[PDB]
């Protein structure tokens, strides 16, 4: 099987699950102490909910026997049938997934039930995301139709960042939101899970070749190249409107990791560096843009991820450069490339947010998403989890 | 060499390493903010140690010549003799043994001279790890009758738990253990390590196949399925007792991580979620055992690693899959499996218990391994290490 | 290209890059808690400055078209003619300039302004690393007069032990300083950061084999091996001065590791054990002497990197064991590699210190290197980054 090859596959799946565990810390600095243990929490349940429903089905849904190109049979339920390869690229396509549903928990920072969480988890998991990896990378409509996503510009960053604006809109704005600042209890621990997802990206993007290739080792490049540029300008940014907050440069950085996923593996270090710095630019005026209207999407996954996903799938089909690998841009003279890569946003932007608008409405209505007004007062570290984060 | 199969087990080396200070970041977090650091500091030393010991003569007694089938000879002393791809197995299994001591330490927190617990960690590692490691993999006379254990569950699981039981009735229980509760200091520094720890285990179960082959993809799928039917399980529980911790949801997924060490070359997915399932319920059970029986092995190494490496070790025999590496166990239609296993189980359990009792009545008896109460009043961060934590 | 070695080196490179914001971490926690943010921002920038400047022309005037054996041309600028492998090697070694940056942050703990230490660090890349770079690694001088370098005892740690030395005379005393203690707000934040950097010198020696061969295993043998001395020497003087402090035994085995970098794939565990014996007493000595003569290289980045470093590189011309890589040093029969190790470590140790005194002269002149004296009282989360790191 090319024991390098499964090597540095095996390598990346371990990576990309520390992503997962990542994000929890990530988002954990930001929001107050007395919720710092469940916005961990939340990513950990991700990855176990995750590993449970991917194997019983999930998997299957994504990849199985196509049908009408929307989503996949259940002929791998159970990894029935699924050996060799097709294993490793089942756990590693597993933690895809996972790292999806934690971005996600964004939108429902200091103020969901767990419960609630894991049942719409469920449910997104089994209508938008498996979907989505069909469509994209399980020989779904948007493949045949041309559509490229190298490592989840639209699979992973646009789902999690428009469901989490739907989650977001639905959930409503935690308590206080408006009249003042909700301080991060200790960037620090952001800062480690900043540092856990750059390193972990070495698996997302450079894994995504599934081989250790030239393809891998671009991917490696770029993206390397994109986080630098976009967490450059956000300091710039940042400069311009003050001091540079270190917040605001790994904010950038992720930016442009988002943006350069889809393209990873398709463009070159020039396609990188605009793509980065579009990005630093665009995700920064979504955050502006979500808080002018006052809307309590806490963590910026859609600014972020929304927003830097759309940017950078859509940059595939301008930047592509056919000596990279084969595909070609505009810019390289193919426009079909481009129009594919339109289609494949406008319909996972829109699909992505109003289907899981849809869904969260439904188990608001059904079991209630939002905590009471008191336990979101008392912390939900102990109204949900009866722990104290730090004595 | 097989650059691709040596890529792999490096990188698994690099995984297994960082458990060890995974370990005393898990544990630091739920001791006191006063023996914090003593809590980390102890996994360092261990790491420390057990690298010295290793080399000097801890690899031989492992792997050399073989002595009635209980231990090895001196031939590899200082790695004389040693090259090539065996330099990288010694490596590889010398990390193996860091882990274990760092595991052990949970029967020590928060009352241990640090100049004791290196003592008798060296005494330990010398009678006990290593005939173990000599008795399965070494040719020793467990592997000789039939036994397996694909990464652990006995050499490493089995043993420190079992010996972590028995250190903790020897050392006694903590100032105000029965009176009152101890509170964490830190619950997200607990889970910062509980993330190393499940990373770093795809080193651990998926490098022990010693190849980037169809077996390490098998354990590092069982390895993932058995620790989140365990995580699932002990949310569940949590749920049902209260509300679902973050402690116990973590504390359920290692638990499915230790009990499937043993088989994760083995079995298959079925077998891994019967595994997890039965983990999470037992070891829950243990917990609570131990807990009712008054007995301070605080950190659950016993119960969590002890208990759940013991059913692991045993499941080899009755669900090892012939489809996935050759050998059947009991439920395959092979019940001489399921016996090798129950006497290999029944003696390094017993031996781990018996023998680390004995060494730790004689440390105890020739140099004391408690702390002073003062010191214990104060904490072993300023009296062991004339350090602060935090300020 | 052998995809185990690309597999293995790419892994490497994610590796080496976990260490950058792994220095920020831990340096943070020995700084004061009004510092903290800063002390890990430092590793960021540091991280996103060096790709764009690397990528740029770093890349290209470290390992470009020699010019006098100097410096390299101008060949690789934005990578122009970098492919393959070639794009590789850029990647991995990209990733040690950002190390060494981050190292030398130890020089303006609690009292630079990052957009100072912004400009000289470009300076710095330019004209001290990119050199040394050239002069060991590509093609130049010192390597043509067969002097070696595993990787990076003189590139790295030399450069920014020493650089270190130079900024902090330059920059002055933190306030307070000889007047009495600066206390370590978070011990544990450094473990997690020394944890970090034990676990990525795995990509870092043994990666600069630049394959997965008995080399890199060498290389990941012989550097825990001299860690793991080096640390315990640091117990053992930490217990005959009082009690072992952690910040001691991991300080100690960061000593350990620099020194081993140069060695790591020439020498035997026999000599990888002199190494780290004579690192730790060497290093720890050299801790001493600038806290005795007052010089406030705060986290002592000069004493650890660049004693070590400079211990290390010597070390190579003297035990370079030609049956492990070929090499052989005085006590193999061979005196002229000692000569050249000398020439090399006189020259890199020199320059280093002498040209970063005036980089760093004309910074302050320039624009100034240190904070106000209130930016300085009210911590530089505030002042530098308007953010509180806990709240």
């Amino acid at each position: 099987m090319s024991d390098g090859n499964v090597a540095w596959i095996l390598a990346s799946t371990a990576l990309v699950m520390l992503m997962v565990p990542g994000v929890g810390f990530f988002y954990a600095g930001m929001v107050r102490r007395k919720n710092a243990v469940n916005m961990i929490a939340l990513s950990f349940i991700s990855l176990i909910i995750t590993v449970l429903l991917w194997i019983f089905y999930g998997y299957s849904v994504s990849f199985g026997n196509d049908i009408s190109g929307i989503i996949g049979g259940l002929n791998y339920a159970l990894l029935s049938g699924v050996k060799g390869e097709d294993l490793l690229f089942m756990m590693y396509q597993m933690m895809f997934a996972a790292v999806t549903i934690a971005i996600l928990t964004s939108a429902i920072a200091e103020r969901a039930k767990v419960s609630s969480f894991i049942l719409l988890s469920a449910l997104w998991l089994t209508f938008v995301y498996a979907p989505f990896a069909h469509w994209l990378w399980g020989g779904g409509w948007l493949a045949k139709l041309g559509a490229l996503d190298f490592a989840g510009g639209m699979v992973v960053h646009i789902s999690s960042g428009f469901a989490a604006l739907a989650v977001a809109m639905t959930i409503g704005k935690r308590a206080g939101f408006e009249e003042y600042s909700i301080e991060p209890h200790s960037i620090p621990l952001t800062l480690i899970g900043a540092a856990l997802l750059w390193f972990g990206w070495f698996g997302f993007n450079g894994g995504s070749a599934l081989a250790a290739n030239d393809v891998a080792i671009n991917a490696v490049v770029v993206t390397n190249t994109s986080a630098a540029v976009a967490g450059f300008v956000w300091m710039v940014i940042g400069w311009i409107k003050g001091k540079p907050g270190s917040l605001g440069i790994v904010s950038g950085a992720i930016a442009g990791l988002a943006a350069i996923t889809p393209a990873a593996g398709f463009v070159d270090v020039k396609g990188a560096i605009v793509i980065g710095l579009v990005a630093g630019i665009v995700c920064y005026l979504a955050m502006d843009f979500r808080i002018k209207k006052k809307i309590d999407e806490s963590l910026d996954a859609w600014a972020i991820h929304g927003i830097g996903g759309l940017w950078g799938s859509v940059a595939v089909g301008i930047l592509a450069n056919p000596e990279v690998n084969g595909y070609a841009g505009l810019l390289f003279g193919n426009p079909q490339l481009l129009v594919s890569q339109l289609i494949a946003v406008a319909s996972t932007t829109a699909y992505a947010f109003l289907v899981t608008l849809i869904l969260a409405k439904a188990v608001d209505a059904a079991v209630g998403l939002r905590v009471s007004s008191q336990e979101e007062y008392v912390g939900l570290d102990l109204s949900q989890h009866e722990e104290v984060a730090y004595t």
